[PDB]
RNA sequence: GGGGUAUCGCCAAGCGGUAAGGCACCGGAUUCUGAUUCCGGCAUUCCGAGGUUCGAAUCCUCGUACCCCAGCCA
């Protein structure tokens, strides 16, 4: 429950509504975000618990800004988080004819005018946070000028910036937004819904409202920058021909810690290639996190845990780590991999190999098992040898001995190093009456495999309130390793996370894999406490 | 000038009857993943100072801090 669930609950107890009708509208300027995930699933969730509806709008109303590619990816990441809306896809530029007519009411009740003052101008004119607008010289034409001027605008008679119209409000109200705000302006540009019909367009203000009046919306649910908004979307349905009156209420956006989420910023990650693009795994996007190896049910998790109030606040990544970790922990099978390796020859070792059978569950015994095969030339992880180490050292030291993963207890005992101090390979003993951790690979039967190490794409914690942002970007955000995992790793499926024992949860890169090279992204790192 | 918000490091519940929960953190037990699981510790205190009350985070003054608004963006 949240205050906005309690509001609900309210009205539907009181009887003033009978059913919850919600939605989400984003603009198709870009691709959907984990802060967009959280109306996802406030609106959504909301309908569906309240056994209600829920649309998906598009909430079209700049052509210069927006773009089709959008709109499919849109509905492709609302569907993938497991949510449906309430019959079709509505799109507010479906409404470009209803907007026009109320336009028209408006003009008819002389509450809209044509202004004639510049861009520049209406700044001028509107007044600051202390001192009060004044009226444009435009601001008393008559009923029928405004009709002429209206038509000549939709006509395409004035040219871009050269006259809007406005609505007929109050210059000195203390609401920035009721001062006369402007209702419809000029734009030559191909709409990807509308083509070239239209030439004027609806703020968003002026469509919003309406939208969610004609769509018998109850409560219009959005974020906190809205809220002196919500004086002019009253205004709009007070004046005009309307049979209901949405209520908006406002809750606080979103803010991740590490990560940008202003569309304008990603845009230029993606814009500059300083990211793939969006799906990038280091991008807040839904697609990135995808790629990246979340589940849809770890960031509903998510949603659920932040909450929904009027705080302005900032979670920390390991809020939503610990979300991603705890599904995988439960349902991703474990498997052997080896990042940085050096090689490791048992001589005590009979035989061109074994097998071994390894559990896909350590604590799931019904999920089945496998044959991994064993070796006396195995690989292993650098930083799991050390010729000297203190008793904290749990791994493998030059002296005793360490539990090969499911294997044979092996006993470091000789090293030889290459010319640069660097050790190239290990030699070991072991008993085969054995069967202090380490993972293997054994060497005949590595699966050469490219690992990305994804890290947070920024230095700072709120790269948002830097100068440049960009100068802030991690130079260590992607580091890309080649090593070797088990030959089961072959059939591994794009998305499909595995947890590499004692390193994290991978994933296969869909857009960079192949045949001979499986590319691995590391969704999240286990406790390396 | 106006509109909002103030509860543990980060979220968050509480709606006059005496501070839930989660992430993080610290221990202690188990463990062929320094993981998981388990155990316990984590706000006499709710921006501040004063009021009312038997009892206030919650009601009342009176301050303070932060956020939002001046796109022909949403
Ligand atoms: N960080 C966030 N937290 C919560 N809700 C958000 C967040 N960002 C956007 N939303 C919600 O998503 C809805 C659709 O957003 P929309 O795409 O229209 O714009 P935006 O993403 O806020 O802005 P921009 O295009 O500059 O990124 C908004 O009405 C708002 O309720």
């Amino acid at each position: 429950t949240n205050f906005i669930r309690q509001i609900i609950d309210e009205d539907l107890a009181s009887g003033k509504h009978t059913t919850v009708h919600t939605r989400f509208p984003p603009e198709p300027n870009g691709y959907l975000h984990i802060g967009h995930a959280k109306s996802i699933c406030l609106n959504f969730g909301i309908a569906q618990d309240y056994k209600g509806q829920c649309n998906l709008r598009f909430d079209d109303t700049n052509p210069v800004k927006e773009d089709i590619e959008y709109v499919e990816s849109i509905k492709n990441d609302v569907e993938w988080l497991g949510f449906h809306w309430s019959g079709n896809v509505r799109y507010s530029s479906d409404y470009f004819d209803q907007l026009h007519a109320y336009a028209i009411e408006l003009i008819n009740k002389g509450l809209a005018y044509v202004d004639e003052l510049t861009p520049e101008q209406i700044r001028e004119y509107r007044g600051t946070l202390t001192q009060p607008g004044k009226n444009s010289p435009y601001r008393d034409r008559s009923v029928e000028e405004n009709l002429a001027l209206f038509e000549k605008m939709r006509a395409g008679g004035f040219e871009e910036g050269k006259a809007c119209l406005r609505a007929k409000i109050d210059m000195a109200s203390p609401f920035i937004v009721m001062r006369d705000p402007v209702l419809y302006r000029i734009k030559f540009a191909e709409h990807h819904q509308t083509g070239n019909k239209w030439c004027i367009y609806p703020m968003y203000d002026f469509t919003h409202c309406i939208s969610d009046a004609l769509e018998g919306i109850t409560h219009s649910l959005c974020t906190l920058e809205f809220q002196g908004n919500r004086r002019l979307y009253d205004w709009v349905l007070d004046n005009i021909t309307i049979p209901v009156h949405p209520r908006q209420y406002e809750f606080s956006r979103l803010n991740l810690e590490y990560t940008v989420m202003s569309k304008r910023k990603l845009n230029l990650l993606v814009t500059d290639k300083h990211v793939e693009g969006w799906d990038d795994p280091r991008m807040p996007t839904i697609s990135g996190l995808r790629r990246r190896g979340y589940t849809a049910a770890s960031i509903r998790e998510f949603c659920k845990r932040i909450g929904v109030t009027k705080q302005d606040n900032t979670i920390e990544m390991a809020s939503l780590e610990s979300c991603i970790r705890e599904d995988l922990n439960e349902n991703a099978p474990r498997a052997m991999a080896v990042i940085d390796p050096v090689k490791l020859v048992i001589e005590n070792y009979q035989g061109e190999g074994e097998m071994v059978t390894m559990p896909n569950h350590p604590n799931k015994p019904e999920m089945g098992s496998r044959q991994v095969p064993f070796s006396g030339e195995i690989w292993i992880d650098r930083a799991d040898f050390r010729e000297e180490a203190n008793k904290q050292y749990k791994r493998l030291v030059l002296g005793k001995e360490v539990r090969l993963r499911n294997a044979y207890v092996i006993k470091a005992e000789r090293v030889e190093k290459d010319a640069e101090g660097n050790i190239t390979t290990i030699f070991c003993t072991y008993d085969a009456d054995t069967l202090g951790v380490i993972h293997w690979v054994s060497a005949a039967h590595a699966l050469p495999v490219e690992i990305r190490l994804y890290d947070r794409l920024f230095s700072v914690p709120n790269p948002g309130a830097a100068d440049d942002f960009l100068s802030v970007i991690n130079p260590e955000s992607l580091v890309i390793k080649q090593g070797f995992a088990e030959p089961s790793l072959k059939d591994a499926v794009a998305g499909k996370a595995f947890q590499f024992e004692r390193e994290g949860y991978f994933c296969l890169d869909s857009r960079h894999s192949t045949a001979e090279k499986p590319v691995f992204n590391r969704t999240v790192g286990l406790r390396d406490t």
